[PDB]
């Protein structure tokens, strides 16, 4: 309740702040009207911004103030890349979804060709945004290297590739873990890592922050699997463990993430990031 | 063919050297066998490597030696990205091509889903490669900013978007110029720009090199347009011959080549700059 | 999972056999055609028969085989009563639902007047069915007393009354627990108790079976709450009071208490028979 | 006709004795305060208690003494059930009556939701009360079977269903008889039958007592119809609506005599004279 209140208050302040410059920035950085419209359509489709929120919360836990002119573009680059991944997932060549959050998918509204390009434009634009501001070049290059590693053919795209190939194969849990670590864990790992980079986290604290990020990313996926199964499915936690076992796995993972945060030296740090586990106390 | 002795020697030295590490590098940087197979299929499909060759020629022309462990990944990032653009161009959602250079396109071999992912993987890996070696961080960030600007929604992707929207439209030449400058011009501009970054070109030399690069990118497209009309494989309304006629298209090519050579003549003469100038000999102005 | 397969097999064998005589029996016991049609419509509306299945499982775990001529009407009396509750719940005067199971509710098809009467008819018929066969009268009277107590103004109806009174109120969890024990717990407690009566359970074993029944009924409600929330109303639910994580922790803890209760039974066959019912929560629905 | 002094004496003894424990018993057996308030309001609305009076009169006519701790709950279960039927009858879904005895109905007072539940509560509680005391289980089971058969979808509920179905239909008398026998006849039959069960009446006496019970149930309905017409659409579906007031009164007179004749099959006693006197509730000069 009180830890829940803290997260909801953080989202209430930051989500509108993060969203506000989006339409203007995407348009500024585009030279085709329709492409800008397609990219903006999907970015502004009411996402919770969990990933850049984790980055901001990490920065704040380290005592580093968010300066909009320096940090907004690099922090939101992650959200552009996350959006591109949804646009491509929905494509006729991929999941072939007509709706998402009860609203037409990008290719329904713009055609599959323009949708593919809108995803390509956002992926590319993410890297321009990482390197667009007055940040030390060391920080800029570290963010680029971390994001590309998370998002690329050893991370997110590898996860998506494994998902396509596993559509008709019941995977064992061990392989499903690797798939999830790539497909969804990597960007959540990066979201916290991006805060460590921008906030210049003391080296000794990196493992605790990243253990937390890994547990949170795992929890996120178990939770997503449970919601998907309950709302309506074999390559899912409930598919492998049953619904009770999947909830136990979610609870255990939450606890392991909370234990990781005890490794941090101050209670204010511990409390700052611990509030994110209350994300799983509500629904979507 | 007008390809001269300098260009062929440069190509003979560089193409095998640029190609040799590719398969192993893509495999090392991948965590899925099929994805890695799909990316590698399209990367190793006999591309002439024009863009990274230009970056190397630019570097040499600045007196800076190519060091594989420092420069190979960053120089070849551009080739990964160029490859992704061909993969996505060929998709059923885009140009729907079954063949490229008489061999099956990526989606034909791997399916449209895997092809889409292969392109996404290559585009992302290009940014990993730019930042993968022990170059100064200022230089790494400059490359990333330049490549993202050249390839994204103000550059290559904007060009492709305009291309989709122009399928059944007869564009005025003024508008075709903007489409070309985005679609093919931007990456060829970047190719030389990356050489200026890696070679730490003095600021006073940037205008001549980039005027050269812009003329080169334009000549590339006009020559491609001419080839589209004068040659048969192993509608054309939005091409230079479509707008100007074949003779007019060839005159535009010849003028553009000369403009590029004149730009380079603004820099001191050297054998390395002669090598860079010899890139114009790719364009046979006697086919028309 | 073998435990999951064991429950599914039980359901696959027993649900069609329990369902088969319903249409004819209700018609035989009615003297109005439209009433008979309204009552049968709701009873035949695809329920999983959880409550009579628990009665059958309980009685047979005690060594008493289900005999259709003796046991079918008294066992299915619980289902008629469960159906009445759904019908009245759906009424315009109550929740006002146009749909259930992706199908029109009784009042949409028959009108709110006939739907109210169909509920009244099913509640009354349940008591006729308890006493309609040749079971020993001691058993008949015990079933009646247990069912009336479970369903009445200290049981299910009291739970429904609390539910109406709590529409726009944030109940403390302690009051929600009472509401649940009444509205859904009591009939699930009865489902097992009816099995004890029909199965002539030794007195020493009543506490373990009824502790199981109480745990199962509580788990059932927490699970139903989770499903509802995941698929102002939401505040008076376990996820509303504890968060979704706390509600799932409570479901797991309650399952474990229920399994622990069963460990007090003297044979593995009894233990295993009833433990399979916790597999109900391992799947979605 | 005059009320018999026997009946006055009987009602004066028994009505307050039957009423006295009601409020405390309903409260004891409930676990929600408003529900308990809703049920008790309707039960204590001043009813004549005709049905449980008949049960007690039947019991005394068999030489069996009413003991409150053994008989009160089972006898009054019938009154609970009768009350539920009035509550549900007055509902918006049903007759939509806002008044009964010139004062608030349950739904007007508590809301249609809580009124519906108070009816459900009283119906269920009736079965708890039949089985709540130290009577032989054979006797308890027989009462439950008889009550549920009288009250359910072949009895009272079937009659209520036919009634709401007959709202704007001019029924023939032959069909009106069926509706009556279900809607009001069945509980009045059961009222005497419960006395036969509780009093362990020998089997040879059942026909005379149940013929009396059926005539009594019929006379009750004819008289209620007469009362409806003689003081202040639906008045169409009444005895005087079908037969006129004289014809209805002839039906009443003949039915009273039929019931008295039925009892005359049994040995004469003061207690049977008390039971027979129940017909003097019906004033055969009310039409005049």
């Amino acid at each position: 309740s009180l830890i829940n209140a803290r997260l909801i208050a953080f989202e209430d302040q930051w989500v509108p702040a993060l969203n506000a410059p989006l339409k203007q920035a995407i348009l500024a950085d585009s030279q085709d009207a329709q492409l800008a419209a397609a990219m903006t359509y999907s970015v502004l489709a009411g996402g919770k911004r969990l990933r850049p929120l984790l980055t901001v919360a990490t920065m704040q836990s380290l005592g580093v103030t968010f300066v909009p002119e320096r940090h907004w573009r690099p922090v939101m680059a992650l959200e552009l890349l996350h959006t591109y991944s949804l646009i491509h997932d929905d494509l006729p060549a991929m999941d072939n979804d007509a709706l998402r959050r009860g609203e037409p998918t990008n290719h329904v509204k713009f055609g599959a060709g323009m949708a593919t390009l809108a995803g390509d434009g956002l992926l590319t634009l993410a890297f321009q945004w990482l390197t667009a501001t007055d940040l030390p070049a060391t920080m800029q290059a570290a963010l680029v290297q971390a994001l590309a590693t998370a998002a690329g053919p050893s991370g997110m795209v590898a996860g998506q590739a494994k998902d396509i190939q596993s559509e008709h194969v019941n995977l064992p849990l061990s392989q499903l873990r690797v798939l999830h670590k790539e497909k969804t864990g990597a960007l959540l790992h990066y979201a916290v890592q991006a805060g460590l980079i921008l906030g210049q986290a003391p080296e000794a604290q990196w493992p605790a922050y990243l253990q937390f990020a890994d547990a949170f990313g795992l929890a996120f996926q178990i939770y997503d699997d449970i919601l998907d199964v309950v709302s309506s499915a074999k390559n899912t936690y409930p598919g492998k463990l049953g619904l009770i076992g999947a909830n136990q796995a979610l609870i255990d993972t939450i606890h392991s993430g909370q234990a990781a945060l005890q490794g941090l030296p101050t209670s204010t740090q511990r409390d700052d990031l611990a509030a994110f586990f209350s994300y799983f106390d509500t629904e979507r």
